[PDB]
């Protein structure tokens, strides 16, 4: 179980590296897949990523009591929002969207909730 | 181009929201703290690399040795993947081979049926762990 978990969401990776890379393949840039590699595999690919209870409040990676505005808007509206920001002196985008609450989450979420929470993901466009 | 950084990034999104999906119906909810850690330490994308139609590197280390991998995913036209125990973890490389969309096709004559290949590593040590 913990295995095959392990296994599908690296297939599902690999999906995304490729769908990803395909867009600079489309520039015909040898320059721009070099910095495409060194940006996915720096620490500055992924250099947030917060989870959010239905409650906009942190549970992932640091609980807090406090609802942060974005994750409130994106639940509200349903949809994703994105917004630049320069973090620890790079230019980064952050993204924000809702949990969509499948019926298979009726298990141990309430059945009539929209959305079970947020993810916020910071990324560096440098 | 930021729409393409926003396209991939959504995409990036889209994974997460699918992983941590995983984590809840297994059942794993506590796990999603370890899953953070994991993504964003060097261990996610452990190794990338880009291959010609001849399955030679291209990027980010140019190579005319052939990789034999990549190879048979570019002659087959199929998905390779394995476990290897690299950098002192547990992980599984997937070896995919690029076709020959036809948005490729503007440039690549629709001749070649793959254009290449991609090899991408990451670690799968949290799931033994
Ligand atoms: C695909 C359907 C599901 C979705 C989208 C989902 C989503 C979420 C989200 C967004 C949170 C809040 C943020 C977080 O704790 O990281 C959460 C919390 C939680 N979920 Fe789920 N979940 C799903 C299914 C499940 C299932 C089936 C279970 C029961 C086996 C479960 C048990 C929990 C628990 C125990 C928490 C509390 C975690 C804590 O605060 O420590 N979830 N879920
Ligand atoms: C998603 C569709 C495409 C895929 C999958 C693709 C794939 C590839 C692959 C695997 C290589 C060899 C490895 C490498 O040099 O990195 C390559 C080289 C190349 N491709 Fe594409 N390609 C695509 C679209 C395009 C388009 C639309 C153009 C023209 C605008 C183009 C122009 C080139 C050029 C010029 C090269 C030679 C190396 C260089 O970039 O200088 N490709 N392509």
């Amino acid at each position: 179980s913990s295995l095959d978990l392990q296994l599908k969401n690296a297939r599902n990776l690999a999906g995304l590296i490729i769908h990803d890379i395909d867009g600079y393949m489309m520039k015909g840039d040898s320059s721009e897949v070099d910095r495409f590699i060194s940006a996915v595999k720096s620490k500055n690919f992924i250099m947030d990523l917060r989870v959010f209870d239905e409650q906009a409040k942190e549970v992932s990676p640091t609980p807090s009591q406090t609802p942060n505005a974005k994750i409130q808007q994106a639940i509200a509206a349903g949809r994703t929002l994105e917004f630049k920001e320069t973090l620890d002196g790079k230019r980064t985008l952050s993204l924000v969207l809702p949990f969509p609450n499948e019926q298979r989450c009726q298990s141990c979420h309430d059945a009539g909730a929209a959305y079970l929470g947020g993810l916020l993901v910071t990324t560096s466009i440098e």
